[PDB]
RNA sequence: GUUAAGUCUGGUUUCCCUCCAGGGUAUCUAAGCUUUGAAAAAAA
């Protein structure tokens, strides 16, 4: 109903770990998007929704259109605000959930090499997926489940191979990894984050002026508030497989390959990581 | 010199599947019944 979507920031400020922030972020996004309509005395009257205080500052009293464009501005920054200030992390059930996965690959006689990576910089991974898409045009890779954002094991996967190439060639490449006819040697976890220091999430921007502009006549800022990947924290996954002589090049190539990049505009600096552990576990 | 006032901008583009596999193997008829019963030599 409607009272949900005038409580959700209410909700999201009260639970902060306990709700589905996909479906929560998804449902302010209503909010976000009928900004000038939530706000003709239809607020429901509360005294906690963050949506009185845009009742209470005249930006521009003489056009009321602008005003209400400039309080969606600054609604959007409040929400970025919001949920990387409210939504925290709680790595217990991600360290439960990959002790007992441990648990089952070691039933099942694989070798584990459990990988604790630390965020340097703020990163951003899925960038293209939807959360907050909605509202910042911008996403982060969420499991809305493990109601964590995470990195793909596919994303792992391809960088440690693309690196496993760039160094020992692709016909080793396929032999570790396998190709349309043979299928690969070494499985990947996704990665969560198990813990941090402080915030799960922060704000950042973006502001292209000449990106395709033909001249400075083009040349205008577009200011781009979307949420990122606070740096120190530290996402856990896991890599198993069977055959032992493929533990080499993974014990390799993970130090080096976190240095660079792991997610989107490494180019810039910001999706760079730490090796924080690496166990291994051979299957006796 | 003094004051007083901020104003503009708030996500765009591309990629939306590619390759291989498109049926393989076994069975391809089997066992019966293979003619039987009436009429073989007829009146002028």
């Amino acid at each position: 109903a409607i009272d949900f979507l005038v409580n959700i920031l209410e909700l999201i400020k009260e639970k902060q770990c306990n709700i589905n922030l996909f479906s929560a972020i998804s449902l302010t996004s209503i909010v976000y998007n009928n900004f000038g309509e939530f706000l003709s005395n239809n607020q429901s009257y509360s005294t906690n929704n963050p949506l009185l205080k845009y009742h209470i500052i005249i930006l521009n009293d003489k056009n009321k259109t602008k005003d209400v464009e400039e309080k969606r501005n600054i609604f959007k920054r409040e929400v970025a605000e919001l949920i990387s200030r409210n939504f925290k992390l709680d790595g217990e059930k991600v360290r439960n959930y990959f002790d007992s996965l441990k648990e089952v690959l070691k039933s099942l006689k694989y070798t584990i090499v459990d990988v604790e990576i630390t965020t340097r910089t703020r990163a951003l991974i899925g960038v293209s997926t939807s959360l907050g898409k909605l509202i910042f045009g911008s996403g982060i890779s969420f499991d809305p489940y493990m109601n964590l954002p995470y990195i793909p094991a596919s994303e792992i996967k391809g960088i440690v191979r693309s690196y496993i190439e760039g160094k020992l060639g692709e016909q080793e490449a396929e032999e570790i990894f396998g190709n349309e006819e043979r299928e690969g040697n070494v499985n990947f976890t996704d990665a969560y984050p198990t813990r941090s220091k402080d915030f799960l999430f922060v704000p950042d921007v973006i502001t292209p002026h000449y990106n395709g502009k033909k001249s400075e006549a083009d040349a205008e800022p577009r200011p781009v508030i979307h949420l990122t990947i606070a740096p120190k924290v530290t996402f856990r996954f896991l890599i198993y497989y069977k055959r032992e002589d493929v533990g080499k090049p993974i014990c390799d190539s993970m130090p080096i390959i976190l240095i660079r990049g792991l997610g989107a505009r490494s180019s810039v600096g910001y999706s760079l990581f730490e090796l924080r552990k690496i166990e291994v576990i051979k299957a006796a």
